[PDB]
């Protein structure tokens, strides 16, 4: 009943990457039912950030998927009063990334509040010498664990030159109400995309689908 | 005189040790590779009743059996008649490790796969010894080059009795036999594998798997 | 050249969330950096009670305080006067994962440290967050450098009730403030931390560590 | 508890049979080694699948805790198997995605402990430092010994010096199982070791291997 068919998003975005501190302020718009967002962004202090904005991108709101009927839909039946998510990325080289999002709505609007932080990317990595050029798609797999719906996913940046840049996330989501029902097993397919950006990446357009499946052969 | 005709045949043997139990595992089924489909019975020779869960050894009884739409190359039907090898690891989030090998052949209407599976660490309390598995949950296997040789990692769930899931991670390696197989591009495969019937020590298995790769969203 | 002397004070405000619990740790210490040894008193000044094992943040609270032999170049004495900053993962057998960065400063007989923690996923049921750890076991950091900067690899037991072991890898970076300070080859480490003292909900807590650097069998 | 048989001066005899990357091979070796210095040495000789295409480091250390130094205080689990004997199975996890698994039955007849292993190793990367032989030796590290799901286990954070002195990072988790009923189990405790190839043929179908272990419970109590 709170969601609608096109609703904003405002978010402020905190953290540091090897030292380095930076704001990011964000501003967006995006259907909840079609599984699409996109949002402007702008570093506000930081810039020129000294690494590669594809490591932030998926931490910028699973309200924002297409869920099936026979799938049930923690997130859209976490609001008005919103959920948290927490996330891991452990990346092949030794980089490794902690997040959080606590997420809320009033009126029309989704409000963020997110904290990023990373650690130990190693100098001549892709990340630092920002070699990375987008995500490829991949798929989240949604379960519970210690009573807490829990995301892994088996994910991978393309870099520059023809290979590959894995990453090993796991998210952890919990509803802010008492009661709110925990799904099944599902996949959450996903993509993202950096649409502009300026030469620096102080201000990038990002977009995200996001679709639930039961996976083969029911998907 | 086109390698992969659209029924063919699928010969297996298979031998191996899980936590120093000495197994061997002959399979005999058939399959639609043009539809990602097979199917096939097992029959344990040697090591019955087996003292682990026939759950971790279902994904190493061939990826010739996936759909491939146009727009993605396909490795595995390139690379016959001579044939492919696949190498893969398989790492349970209780410790409980395996390896396994199959060098994939044809003659005629039929594969055949030799088949070697090494396990070890898996506690006796753990769901595998106990023999709590229910069922793989459909997984998506990431595919891409690395150091010029195709590879591809999964995160797979196991379902487990009591409502719970045990997490494997799985990387695995294909390299066709001939020379001159083209690389396909990054790419994703879809996957279900399940037990269609079993006898009650699972001496006697029927196993049948699905796979269909992709591009990923928004492409389906 | 060092400027480390044999008694040195130890200031120290850590600040961080694990879980979503926000906490500000404030300590004061002191320490003999060639024999190795430092103490503090620790007292959480915003976040107490914590609801989580507090020996997971212990690890975070200078390897200054290490007894380096001749034969081994020490990083750490030599890093100063500017200071230097380490960054550090910790990964836990369960999923619980965290970051920690420090940046260590020295004004006159005192070492001023920065620290930030931060700390995601840890399950509500296990030792963390049910408060079931007892120590840090002794254990040995692997020093060695990778990609130009000394890294330190080593995987670390947590004493769990009833003498079970929970297991955490952590990798730490150090790194210099001055350019063209020299690199160590690879050496060991031997550290105890130990807690000496505390109330009963951890907001006073007074912990000891001993660290000393060796080349491994046979020298040792 | 009970007299080992276990005599200061023994003979190790050896078979291994392997497969890493698909390449077959066997390795024989006739050692000795004095137990309670924890010091031993073998000579080794490639039986089939010579001259192997990968670097031999990857498997010295399959080729006995019995031969490590346990001081009064820490409970020595392998002498205490002894005369029955004991078996182990091992990890081993690379940073480049390399994965090894092997298992060892360890018995005694008279003076010498008779040692049957399997090592499987796959997804070696071609250019790795593995198939590529760019391995040096193994540096000096520490195991953690400790009860885990009631079973005997080593955990280690290993490393190959490599060409061109990078190293090459390695995760070792081992589990140790006595033959006989009654064996006590240890408390945590660490164990030090070095391993090094004393002297070897151009092509590494004959090598000849040392290694030193010494239990000890940490600090400051070493
Ligand atoms: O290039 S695709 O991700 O639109
Ligand atoms: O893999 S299907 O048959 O569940
Ligand atoms: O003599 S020892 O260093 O192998």
């Amino acid at each position: 009943s709170a969601i609608k068919p096109d609703m904003k998003i405002n978010l402020r975005m905190e953290g540091n990457v090897n030292g380095h501190h930076f704001v990011i302020d964000g501003d967006g718009t995006g259907k909840p039912f079609e599984g699409k967002q996109s949002m402007d962004l702008e570093v506000k202090e930081g810039g020129p950030l000294p690494f590669a904005f594809d490591i932030l991108t998926t931490a910028f709101n699973r309200v924002f998927a297409e869920y099936p009927d026979h799938i049930q839909d923690y997130f859209k039946q976490s609001f008005p009063k919103g959920y948290s998510w927490e996330r891991s990325l452990t990346f092949e080289d030794g980089g490794i990334c902690i997040a959080r999002n606590d997420i809320t709505m009033e009126g029309d609007t989704f409000y963020n509040k997110v904290r990023f932080h990373g650690v130990n990317f190693p100098a001549n990595g892709p990340v630092m010498q920002k070699k990375t050029l987008k995500w490829e798609p991949s798929t989240e797999k949604m379960y519970v664990r210690d009573g807490v719906l829990t995301g892994d996913i088996t994910m991978a940046l393309l870099l520059e030159g023809n290979a590959h840049y894995r990453c090993d996330s796991r998210t952890t989501y919990k509803a802010k109400e008492k009661g709110v029902k925990l799904p099944g097993y599902h996949l959450v397919d996903h993509c993202i995309e950096i649409l502009s950006h300026d030469k620096d990446y102080n201000k990038v357009k990002l977009y995200e689908h996001a679709v639930a499946h039961s996976g083969l052969p029911d998907n």
